[PDB]
């Protein structure tokens, strides 16, 4: 047993309350090097004939990456309070993992030598608004959805679908025009719409705010957002909107003062000024996003602008109802602030999801004192390095989704935002080089993959684009000209992940075939529920052996119907070049 | 290299900001496994062709405990953002670290392979109050410390010191006492006093809370306590005084309504009651501190309790200008209320010291937005194995010392409280058998290291006593019962400490000696500065060599003042049983 590979600390995702009577630990170990593992547990106070009361507890692996095994175990501390440690097991070796270190035979005269969770509180649970897990959104950026205003169409603005667009083009989309084909997507299955900025700004992304209380005139009026969003809801569809605290635009009134005024300026203290007067040549005395000179970075410490950014959080809550809050460059921001987000927000509508955009590892954000979720970057670029590029094995997709999912808690994965696309990135199609097989593949399984997934306009039927600006071309409405399979396939998907619970709220886990080369198996389980999915990821047919216990199942295929039973031969299923397949599980 | 034992993830520990502008970062490895390791660092948006901007810093081993190497970085981001990797050599042999796994080639088409600090932000800084880095605590258990006014003493007192402390025995210790022992404080260096539960209570340790409105009667009044942190301040001692805010006591009004009305009562939700009415038979039907009936749980969620608590901690701050708070059992309550806690606490008084006593692993409540720091007993336990029981070797004594010191950031590490016993522990003297040389080498050791020591009353003297109740006995004021040798030692390290900032604020670490059981060397060094301490953990004399490279090089024997330079002639000193000596080095 390699110690050093061993390792387990008290919090985040090794440690913590799943409800408020139960906690859950996970302990790292090195690949195959341990046999089993067994949680030593007991309240930190009871002790009889002079010995402390502990109990053995033995512990699941529920998945491994390139380097580690994880394994996991709930328990339920009698009086809410739990010292414990980890018992491991290889050959007649024998390890006890302690905080104090390693030890070969459990001590017992001192409870100092575990590790501990203090109590369970209810307060300190991480709960995210649970309806959004059972959502599947559509992200769209307006300027390119459809102009159901011309009236109010920006000037200049091209006819739709004319040509590519160009980082200052406009195509005069509109609020209107989503209100105009809700019906689109109400029946594409929808249930959920993530909307980029739609406040006052010049730009055609309107990233660079001007007025966070005035929804840009190009797109509609407060009167249209809020017919929108009252539409949107008797559809049933939860509506989204982006917020960009992290920088104002060029044109946000307090910095134009500060620009005019100097030093002297009322808000001079709004922003992240080096020196006065503000300069922009060489190049800007003062933070930005980025390097862009259009977007300085606000000072959300400051109490002005703290109770600035608050209020325009609240607002559009309180006079329009919106179901959540998409916070751009989120991780830029002090985790002062995001606290006090979170309570301000929470306290008005509790069921409003806190979405955080963070491009990479987002632990401290997630602790339940902020963000209710966080994009889903990683996930976007394992799902496409194995379905779209081609570029790692089924085994590598296996150890990368394992790794990203067990470096958070459950129920945070539970409520993540995965996504296979934005207006920041290039298409799916695309990055599948024009393959619709592999596309086909990607949304199977982010639709059949646990969280709260969002697709990008137009994705579904096959829209094409590099990155930024090629991605945000017009939203094809020509039936002559969108992928009518994809768009099926899709509708097809988004049903069988309302009908199987299992789908949205499961826990995942990867068969290994003798070739994890090109053949992917994994299921979905939401305790009672059970899919399998297979999937023949390469240009050859193939007959993939399924393995599984074949006493007392029966499997159902989600695609034809079709039924069936599994004798002592394992079935072998057949799929034709980058085919699938998703089997119910049934045991009798 | 072994990848299994590589570890670093951007958070706590092993990435936080140190300052407005600084960073620091960890990465651990396997023991001896690499060689040396440098920080691929660069701003996220620092572009030029389809290559991120980075540049190689290296990173020095700071220390090593058991298992691994910790390797460190300093760095001040260019425009506070920061994306990073590690680059790890073996006999320069590259291997790429980053948050997408390891490579053997760095990444360069994309900053999103690399671990992430988003940015510095002021306002997330961890910050203790600045004074405490340099205090020196004399904790006081005030029934036991010196009886300055007979007229309050419980009926019953028995004649001070002469009896063995009871659970419940009473002698007379009061407030008055303390301030009349004041000049013994100031004389021994001591520059701040943590005070044991005051306020009123029937037993006579007092953590079963009465009224935390009111000092016990048998103590004195509020006029006696102004006068003794008046006085105290007008020396230049700050006071902390204890919080048993996780349970109240059994005469606690609001709980002798729930135990009379019942389930009518009022305060029902200030406890944490299962069934109605209340019992105490096979156990008590409502939590409490243990199992101990005479200490209810108190229900810090509900808003009332919540309300309380929080006016006692800022009634007594405001009133009377203590200058901490010591924290009882403060992991049992939840984190929502110690984030308000200090919200209100900081904002009454930003240089108050917020201390929980949390006796383990407390990285949680040591993050920024709750606690300055919590008793750190894990030192008290490394240290009293080796110096008091001699059960490890000083390699391992080291190894312990650098792993506790490796989980937490600097800035948490150097407001840490270091004590050696307390009230709910052996006698350090006990604990050593009885040999004073080795209770001198826990005080120099002590004296020593970073953070805010703190001594218990007697532990100066050589009192002793097992554990609770017999480390409580009453103070030994006749110093024919005094050991003096000792007063005037720890009298003579708490002047030595408060001469060197390298002391007291920093650097430490362990240099390899030649018989790695009984002699221990380590330096502290603040870059300035830096003190060399040899000592030798044996019952028989030794000729130990001291580690430095002469050039340049003059030790000034800190004890004598002895000084002499460094030459291959004169670096070995020679030491008597427990024997010690500290150096001043000065590099010319
Ligand atoms: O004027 C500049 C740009 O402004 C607008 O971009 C927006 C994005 O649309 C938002 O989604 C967001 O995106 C940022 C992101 O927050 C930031 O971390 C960074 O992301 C990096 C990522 O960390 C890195 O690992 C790698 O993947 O590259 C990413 C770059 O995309 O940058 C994103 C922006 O590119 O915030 C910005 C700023 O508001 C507008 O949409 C753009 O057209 C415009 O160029
Ligand atoms: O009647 C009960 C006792 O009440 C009083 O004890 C106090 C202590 O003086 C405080 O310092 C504190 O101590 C707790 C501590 O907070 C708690 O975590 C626990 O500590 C254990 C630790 O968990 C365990 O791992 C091991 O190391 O032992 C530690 C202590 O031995 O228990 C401590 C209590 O001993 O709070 C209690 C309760 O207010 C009173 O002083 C005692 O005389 C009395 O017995």
């Amino acid at each position: 047993m390699r110690k050093e590979a061993i390792y387990h600390r008290p919090a985040d995702n090794f440690a913590y309350a799943y409800d408020s009577e139960t906690l859950h630990l996970r302990l790292r170990t090195k690949k195959d090097d341990i046999d089993r593992v067994e949680l030593l547990h007991g309240d930190p106070y009871d002790w009889q004939n002079g010995a402390w009361q502990f109990q053995m507890m033995p512990m699941r692996k529920t998945g491994s990456d390139e380097l580690f095994d994880y394994w996991f175990a709930e328990v339920k501390p009698p009086y809410r309070r739990l010292r414990y440690g980890f018992v491991l097991y290889s050959g007649e070796e024998k390890l006890v993992y302690t905080e104090k270190g390693f030890y070969f035979e459990v001590p017992t005269d001192d409870t100092a030598y575990y590790f501990c969770f203090p109590f369970l509180h209810r307060v300190d649970l991480f709960e995210a608004p649970d309806w959004v897990k059972d959502t599947v959104w559509y992200q769209i950026f307006p300027e390119r959805f459809a102009n159901g205003n011309p009236s109010i169409s920006p000037e200049g603005s091209r006819p739709w679908g004319s040509e590519d667009p160009t980082p200052t083009s406009f195509f005069g989309g509109d609020l209107q025009g989503i209100i105009d084909h809700l019906d689109y997507l109400v029946d594409l299955g929808i249930t959920g719409i993530y909307l980029t900025p739609i406040f006052r700004s010049p730009s055609n992304h309107k990233y660079d705010t001007a007025d966070y209380f005035e929804v840009d005139p190009h797109f509609g009026d407060k009167e249209t957002l809020k017919t929108l969003i009252d539409r949107c809801h008797e559809k049933g569809i939860r509506v989204m909107l982006d917020a960009v605290f992290n920088h104002c635009g060029y044109e946000f009134a307090p910095f134009q003062d500060v620009w005019k005024n100097g030093e002297s300026s009322k808000y001079k203290d709004w922003f992240h000024i080096h020196e006065f007067p503000l300069q922009t040549e060489p190049r800007p005395n003062y933070d930005t996003f980025a390097f862009v000179p259009q977007m300085p970075k606000l000072n959300t410490a400051n109490p002005e602008v703290k109770r600035y950014l608050l209020d325009v959080a609240t607002y559009w809550i309180r006079e329009f109802d919106i179901d959540g809050w998409r916070l751009d460059v989120a991780n830029e921001i002090d985790h002062e602030f995001w606290r006090e987000f979170r309570q301000e927000v929470k306290a008005l509508k509790p069921d409003v999801y806190i979405l955080g955009q963070i491009w990479h590892d987002a632990m401290p954000w997630l602790r339940g004192d902020q963000f209710d979720a966080v994009m889903n970057y990683p996930f976007t670029d394992g799902v496409l390095r194995f379905f779209a590029k081609e570029e790692i094995s089924a085994r590598q997709f296996a150890n990368q989704m394992m790794h990203v999912l067990h470096s958070y808690p459950n129920n945070v994965n539970e409520a993540a935002f995965n996504l296979l696309g934005s207006h920041d990135t290039s298409r799916i199609l695309t990055v599948c080089g024009g393959d619709i097989r592999k596309v086909k593949l990607l949304f199977l399984f982010q639709l059949t993959f646990t969280g709260s997934p969002c697709i990008y306009y137009g994705d579904e039927i096959g829209m094409t684009g590099g990155n930024d600006p090629e991605c945000r071309k017009c939203m094809v409405w020509d039936p002559m000209q969108q992928n009518k399979e994809l768009h099926q396939h899709v509708k097809q998907l988004i049903a069988l992940r309302k009908q199987y619970r299992s789908l949205r709220r499961g826990e995942i886990s990867f068969l290994h075939a003798d070739d994890e080369m090109n053949y992917l198996i994994y299921k979905k389980t939401d305790g009672d529920e059970t899919v399998l999915v297979i999937i023949n990821r390469s240009d050859q047919k193939a007959d993939i052996p399924i393995p599984l216990d074949a006493r007392g199942t029966w499997l159902v295929n989600l695609l034809t119907g079709e039924r069936f039973a599994a004798e002592a031969e394992t079935l072998c299923t057949s799929l034709p070049p980058y085919g699938f397949v998703l089997y119910a599980i049934e045991h009798w």
